[PDB]
């Protein structure tokens, strides 16, 4: 494997069509994943729409966050009520913590973590993965954790099961049903050719994280970066992994 000098503590890049590792560093290490959890919440939202259990146009009230510091949709709009479509866009695009919790509550109430982890097993994720919340925010002091290998299995299964997820994560700005314009946290859209996903994350404990995906000429790769040192270093690391991915 190439000799990369990454900021990330754990990182990897995988080819989708065979699951093969093209670079791996601490790929089995258990790491806090924070807002990367929202990829599982997105998975279960799409599963529910497909199962005829959830309407894109159903209106929901944003739940209040326990911590007023976490990034939230209500804070930048002062609007309480949103469609499921808009909450799902806000969750994926700006990483709105209140939007994710609102979707998880609608789906399964206080039993959403069980459904997150059941889906994890069903997707092939190892017992090292444990979700605690739809947003990835800590719950009663417990943290969402996974490994880079497991996050690849989740990401690849999400994209193969629900490829329309990329219609949202590929956009640098999503104009919601209501009207608000949400800016993507994915600073690499329009920078790396073919890159169209997937999701950022950050807490003090998780460091700066990013799951990226790109496709060129039929070949799609997924990169995982956990615990990089700054908001831009997780993308610098991702640029290195994507060049390895398409070597
Ligand atoms: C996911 O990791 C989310 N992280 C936070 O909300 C950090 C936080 C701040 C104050 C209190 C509690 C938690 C969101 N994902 C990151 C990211 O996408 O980089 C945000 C910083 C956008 S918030």
């Amino acid at each position: 494997q190439p000799n990369l000098y990454l900021s990330a503590n754990a990182a990897a890049v995988y080819s989708v069509e065979n699951g093969e590792a093209l670079y791996e560093q601490n790929a089995d290490k258990v790491m806090p994943i924070a807002s990367l959890s929202k990829l599982m919440t997105a998975f279960l939202v799409l599963e529910a729409v497909d199962n005829n259990e959830l309407s894109w146009d159903e209106k929901l009230d944003l739940v209040r966050l326990d911590d007023p510091s976490a990034v939230s949709l209500y804070a930048i709009t002062q609007k309480r009520t949103w469609s499921v479509r808009d909450l799902y866009s806000a969750m994926l695009t700006m990483s709105a913590n209140d939007a994710a919790e609102t979707l998880g509550d609608r789906l399964d109430g206080a039993d959403f973590p069980k459904e997150m982890n059941n889906q994890a097993k069903k997707l092939g994720m190892s017992s090292k993965t444990t979700f605690v919340s739809a947003s990835g925010l800590d719950v009663d002091g417990k943290s969402a954790v996974s490994t880079t290998k497991d996050l690849f299995l989740l990401s690849s299964k999400l994209i193969s099961t629900h490829p329309e997820v990329l219609e949202t994560t590929s956009k640098p700005t999503v104009t919601t049903d209501k009207g608000a314009k949400l800016e993507s946290t994915n600073d690499l859209l329009g920078s790396i050719q073919g890159l169209d996903g997937l999701k950022t994350g950050f807490t003090d404990e998780a460091g700066y994280c990013f799951i990226g995906t790109a496709e060129r000429g039929g070949k799609r790769v997924i990169s995982i970066v956990l615990d990089a040192g700054t908001a831009e270093k997780r993308f610098k690391d991702t640029e290195k992994l994507m060049e390895v991915g398409f070597k």
